[PDB]
């Protein structure tokens, strides 16, 4: 995509040196911004090929309020894996913390189900924000937060959203993060019977790894492709009855997938 | 200042009509970014005269932990009464997340000391976050946190912060919004021993309110002044030990103040 061919070649041509913990260095600007129009179509980049399946259960693994890999194990979806104990647990993470958000009273907090309310009966407002960034949890879980907040806005009959990335790898991790977030937002639309808007990301230490250099100039070779169409083949009940099935990626042609290798 | 009316004018020229809490009108756009380096001098709004004597005192305020507005009182600091109780509390709002974010078991959660330790022993770090949307708390607050979540980086011997501001009327409070920030950077780099970078300011709803049409075609009209410059007289021990005195405006000649009433 146009925005994200931008985005690799601005930390290429503008990143600083920085060290990632104890490890590989990486080219890194702080502060990044993008707006995708999703009408103008789906948000999934066409100069590599990316595969959704991992990402469609994943969302519907969050959306569950589940923090253990099960789920995600009986599809054989795997990229939890790295993160997981023994038990196949994870902390509370993401899932928990928009289901049931823990107060210091005893009581959990559906912050989805409170911006659906919200966006059906208060569309105008300001504060339709889930957060999981929960500082009292940050040392119980696998890892910290990376999409740790975001925000969504509703004006002439559209859903929009913005995200706040505290952390991102552009190559590997910022398709998957992209296309994650842009289905979210088809799914609320289609519950709260409002069109789709703009999905847009905003990024703190935004970042490119020294090794995966090649890669990158090969992909900053490649011009891209339309961009794909997204059919939803049943509006469910609520946003917590969708399954694999029920999305469909219309018109995708990608050129050949690219390897990114990660150190130990 | 430069930035500053460039989004004004985008307000102007593609705001959508939307409506604030059963109340006035505003022009809104979702999503803007702007950068102010801040070795270029401090981002105080030329265009019009903005007082920082209230700035000041209100971000030391927040720095001790204060949600009840007795200090801002023996100061004559009044921006907080509109919001007080009888007994001039505010309820956990921003100084209490800031300082005292309290946990499901017990704990209270200094976010500023973490930040201030991870700037001095781990600066490459992608997490140095802090954080005033407490789910749980946001009912007992008098009204929930704008200026929500932000994030310092540290790469070659700058700091640089990143302010996620939910909500923002760019007349009004923005530029109050932004000074405030930036007189922060400045405290936290010289705690520190770091330069100060960038501050990156990002917003959700950034609107317009239509009675201040008038006004804001009078500020565009304005060319901008040079920047002024911030000194500090004194290097406290820590964080928490500032105080009014230590500050100093210097080379600031703005254009006259523009008055901006509302609605009740
Ligand atoms: O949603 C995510 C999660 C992680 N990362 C990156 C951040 C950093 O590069 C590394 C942290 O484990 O992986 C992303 O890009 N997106
Ligand atoms: O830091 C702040 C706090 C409030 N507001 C605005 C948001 C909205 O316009 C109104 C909410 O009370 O005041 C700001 O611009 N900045």
């Amino acid at each position: 995509m146009k925005q994200y061919l931008e985005l690799m070649q601005k930390v290429l041509d503008e990143g600083t040196q920085k060290n990632d913990r104890t490890g590989t260095g990486t080219l890194s600007i702080f502060g990044h911004q993008m707006r995708f129009n999703l009408q103008d179509g789906f948000p999934l980049v066409t100069t590599k090929r990316c595969h959704l399946r991992s990402i469609i259960h994943e969302l519907l693994w969050f959306l569950q309020g589940d923090t253990n890999i099960a789920y995600l194990h009986e599809n054989n979806v795997t990229i939890w894996d790295e993160w997981a104990d023994e038990n196949g647990d994870l902390g509370p993470v993401y899932g928990k913390q928009w289901r049931a958000w823990p107060t210091p009273d005893g009581r959990h907090i559906d912050q989805i189900t409170t911006v659906l309310n919200q966006l059906k009966n208060d569309p105008d407002s300001r504060r339709i924000i889930v957060s999981a960034w929960n500082v009292g949890e940050l040392d119980k879980m696998a890892l910290a937060p990376c999409h740790a907040f975001f925000q969504f806005y509703v004006a002439d009959g559209k859903l929009s959203c913005q995200l706040y990335q505290r952390s991102c790898d552009v190559f590997l991790g910022l398709p998957f993060n992209i296309a994650s977030y842009a289905l979210l937002v088809h799914m609320m639309a289609q519950q709260c019977d409002l069109e789709v808007g703009d999905f847009v990301w905003t990024g703190g230490d935004t970042h490119l790894y020294s090794n995966h250099m090649d890669q990158t100039h090969l992909q900053l070779s490649r011009e891209p492709r339309p961009l794909p169409k997204l059919i939803i083949k049943r509006k469910p009940e609520s946003i917590f009855d969708y399954r694999f099935e029920d999305f469909e990626i219309e018109g995708y042609d990608p050129h050949p997938g690219i390897k990114a290798p990660v150190a130990i």
